[PDB]
Formats: C-alpha cells, sequence, structure tokens
C-alpha cells in the first residue's frame, strides 16, 4: 500500500523547486520529495495519476548516487541502481528502456516515446548523424565537436555501436543538458546528441528558435521511458494497466500537451 518511489530531476519531465517561502509547503501541481523540496513535471503527474488509480500512497526522493544508471565494474548507480538493489520499489522519471537495464529490473510499458536526436544551431549544416563529419571525425580539417552527456542510455548506444565515433565524443561530453545548449549556442560545440524527447523539448522552448533537432534516423533505435521496478514486481501489471488506460484515455496526450509544448 505505500511504495518507496526514486526519481531525477531533468526538465520538464521531472522539476525541483523549494517549498513555497510564505506556506512552507509544495502548493499548486507540485508534491514533496526529498534527498537520497517539491517536485513536478510530466513524471510526476504520471506517478499522481497511478497512486490515485491504483490507490497506493508514496515516498518520493531524488536519486544522488548519480543519474539515470550506469554500470560499473559490475555495480550500478542511479535510478536503475537504486531499483536494482531494491532501495527503492520503482524509480519514475525520463528512464529510457534498454537491453542492458531490462536485463535485471523490470519495466511498465513504454510511455513516452524516445530515441536519440541531434541537436545543432540552426545556422549550421550537417546532413545528419550519418555524416561523415560525425562517422569518420577526425577526418575534417577542423575537427567537428559534437558530445553528450555521459553515463546515460545515449552514451551506452553510441559506445556499443558506434566505438570509433565514441572514442572521439569523449572529449566534449558535458555535465548537464543546459551547458551543453550553451556551449552549442556559443560554438564550442558543433552538435549535440542525446535523448530524443528532451532534445526535442529544448529545440520546441529555445529563445529565438535557434536550436533545432536531427532526426538520427537510421543510425540509432527508437525506444520509449518506462518504470522501473523489482525483477518480477508484482506492481508491474496493474502499472501497466493504469498506463495503458491513460493512453486510450487521452490522459497521456493531454500531459504532453501541459508539459511538453514549445512555440519553435
Ligand atoms: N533518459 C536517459 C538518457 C539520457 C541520455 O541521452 O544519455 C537515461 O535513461 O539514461
Amino acid at each position: 500500500q505505500h511504495l518507496t518511489v526514486a526519481t531525477l530531476e531533468e526538465r520538464p519531465f521531472v522539476i525541483v523547486e523549494p517549498a513555497d517561502p510564505i506556506s512552507g509547503t509544495c502548493i499548486r501541481d507540485s508534491v514533496p520529495c526529498r534527498s537520497q523540496r517539491c517536485c513536478k513535471g510530466f513524471c510526476i503527474d504520471i506517478l499522481k495519476r497511478l497512486a490515485h488509480t491504483i490507490g497506493f500512497s508514496y515516498d518520493l526522493y531524488l536519486v544522488t548516487n548519480g543519474k539515470h544508471g550506469k554500470k560499473i565494474d559490475g555495480v550500478w548507480n542511479g535510478m536503475i541502481g537504486e531499483v536494482f538493489y531494491q532501495r527503492a520499489d520503482m524509480a519514475i522519471g525520463s528512464l529510457t528502456i534498454n537491453e542492458e537495464r531490462s536485463e535485471i529490473v523490470d519495466f511498465s510499458v513504454p510511455f513516452v516515446e524516445t530515441g536519440i536526436s541531434v541537436m545543432v544551431a540552426r545556422g549550421t549544416t550537417v546532413s545528419g548523424l550519418s555524416d561523415r563529419k560525425f562517422q569518420r571525425p577526425q577526418e575534417q580539417y577542423p575537427p567537428l565537436k559534437f558530445g553528450t552527456v555521459p553515463n546515460g542510455s545515449t552514451e551506452k548506444n553510441i559506445r556499443s555501436n558506434y566505438p570509433d565515433m565514441h572514442s572521439y565524443m569523449v572529449r566534449y561530453n558535458q555535465p548537464r543538458v543546459e551547458e551543453a545548449l550553451t556551449q552549442l549556442k556559443a560554438g564550442k560545440l558543433d552538435a549535440f546528441i542525446y535523448d530524443a524527447a528532451v532534445l526535442n523539448y529544448m529545440a520546441r522552448k529555445d529563445e529565438g528558435c535557434k536550436l533545432v533537432t536531427i532526426g538520427s534516423g537510421k543510425v540509432f533505435a527508437t525506444t520509449g521511458y518506462g518504470i522501473a521496478l523489482h525483477k518480477g514486481s508484482r506492481w508491474k501489471r496493474p502499472i501497466d494497466l493504469a498506463l495503458l488506460q491513460f493512453l486510450g484515455d487521452d490522459e497521456i496526450e493531454m500531459l504532453e500537451r501541459l508539459w511538453l509544448s514549445g512555440i519553435c
């Protein structure tokens, strides 16, 4: 009846703000979340609906041990680690389903479609991730500068499928999306390769609409965000049924409009 839920800030899917200074409570659509503050956003609204529909209470906390999830020398960190090591009953956020993670935790059915996209300044001109500027990176006279934020499903995918390109990207690793966008707009990066759902949102919200996304096309695989649960969790089925209901009730579509819209 009571679940411990791990999450991670990644706007606009999870947004963290201080409590209302006047009341000292989380107001509006926000809910209390502690650190491993008030949380809101697309995924938090999903969590609120799951809790109401299925009928559980929860304790929400922000992950400080890494981010989404990476395995290093046999040990998982991030949201995936919290679930795998059974510190949390579930993790919800902008958490990407991939093969490696699916082996060790169960995922809900996907509730947001994602993958990998490439962001560049509208001025800049490359074809896409197929472009040899990316693929044969150290062939270009002034090298192309492209990076990702390391440790997530994007870097995992690139290292596994395009190890040459990955090796070239390492020096351009960015600490978070905000800095990457800054470097891209300053021309310190030529492209930023990252989660599609997030990148496409950032493109839509860009002050002045100067940042644009290119589809990765055939280069990378589509996937989705899923809620992570203990392998064999009894919670998977009721979570899935609820999510499926939300999808067909246009509740998810409504939340997309609410949280992920932009003018660009
Ligand atoms: N959703 C993030 C992907 C971030 C990225 O593009 O690396 C994850 O679960 O790892």
